[PDB]
């Protein structure tokens, strides 16, 4: 009982592999990747049928240079990152409208939408190979970038993600410490709290698409079972990034930098995004629409920023 499928240890030559199916991939070739996923303890499925596999061997070497350029200590970060290389290699990345971005393939919607938004925010990543993959991306040659993306958020490839997990897992590799976010919390029976909130917290709400809503008062329940109003007292960060669950709004331009537009059910859907350039542009993922208006369901809209101070009392 086997199957024939392709290995790679250099992303270039393939090598066709007849393999055992009683036994795992790990012990036929050893560390065995498949699109972003570990399958060195698993045995071969029907459905791995001529797909390509990347092989890694243990190496000391190997895990301490993960940890020195890519600032990860999972021992499996180098091949799903290498298995997943293979897979986004293999797709287009055609400039749209000034940005680089991805030709859907795989479900990479969410992949193109957080693709795109990376290039509009000021933005500096720590570890040394994700932001030489960041200034290749930003050129043209994205492939890299996204595999880092998909290895770093521990997705695999063809798997649908969300934008706003995919962000929050970036920015915890980017350098957000000069980033400061204040906000009061007042409840009529509990009274008033002052949080400092610093990082990817500063940068980052769930609950609102509206900064402008963030700025005057938003209700949220409070821990005595009443309504309080959190509000924004302070913000010193180059971006703001205000998500909700997808609903209809009302982009207007000029207003904001960039959106993610979410048509779908949970998990089920596909991202657009939307960019205020001279207008209003809609770009899914090689294709573009312009636009002077804009209503949809949207669920991640970015805002710029360098210094806010509230006037409340
Ligand atoms: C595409 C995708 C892949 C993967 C994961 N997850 C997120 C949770 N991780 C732990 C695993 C991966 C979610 C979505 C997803 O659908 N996320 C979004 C989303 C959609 C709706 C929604 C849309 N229509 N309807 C009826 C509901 N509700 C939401 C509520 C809260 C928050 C987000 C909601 C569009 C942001
Ligand atoms: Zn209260």
């Amino acid at each position: 009982r086997t199957i024939k499928v392709f290995t790679t240890v250099d992303n270039i030559n393939l090598h066709t592999q007849v393999v055992d199916m009683s036994m795992t991939y790990g012990q036929q070739f050893g560390p065995t990747y498949l699109d972003g996923a570990d399958v060195t303890k698993i045995k071969p499925h029907n459905s791995h049928e001529g797909k390509t596999f990347y092989v890694l061997p243990n190496d000391d070497t190997l895990r301490v240079e993960a940890f020195e350029y890519y600032h990860t200590t999972d021992p499996s970060f180098l091949g799903r990152y290498m298995s997943a290389l293979n897979h986004t290699k293999k797709w287009k990345y055609p400039q749209v409208n000034g940005l680089t971005s991805i030709k859907w393939a795989d479900n990479n919607s969410y992949l193109a939408t957080a693709l795109l938004t990376l290039q509009q925010i000021e933005l500096k990543f720590n570890p040394p190979a994700l932001q030489d993959a960041y200034y290749r991306a930003r050129a043209g040659e994205a492939a890299n970038f996204c595999a880092l993306i998909l290895a770093y958020c521990n997705k695999t490839v063809g798997e649908l993600g969300d934008v706003r997990e995919t962000m929050s897992y970036l920015f915890q590799h980017a350098n957000l410490d000069s980033c400061k976010r204040v906000l009061n919390v007042v409840c009529k029976t509990c009274g008033q709290q002052q949080t400092t909130l610093k990082g990817v917290e500063a940068v980052m709400y769930m609950g609102t698409l509206s900064y402008e809503q963030f700025k005057k008062g938003v209700q949220i329940p409070c821990t005595c079972g009443k309504q309080a109003t959190k509000y924004l007292v302070q913000q010193e960060s180059p971006f703001v990034m205000m998500s909700a669950p997808p609903a209809q709004y009302e982009l207007k331009h000029g207003t904001f930098t960039c959106a993610s537009e979410y048509t779908g059910n949970y998990q089920c859907g596909h991202y657009k995004h939307i960019t205020s350039k001279e207008t209003l542009y809609c770009i899914d993922g090689a294709l573009l629409t312009k636009s002077s208006e804009y209503k949809g369901p949207i669920t991640d809209v970015f805002y710029k920023e360098n210094s806010y101070t509230t006037t409340i009392k």
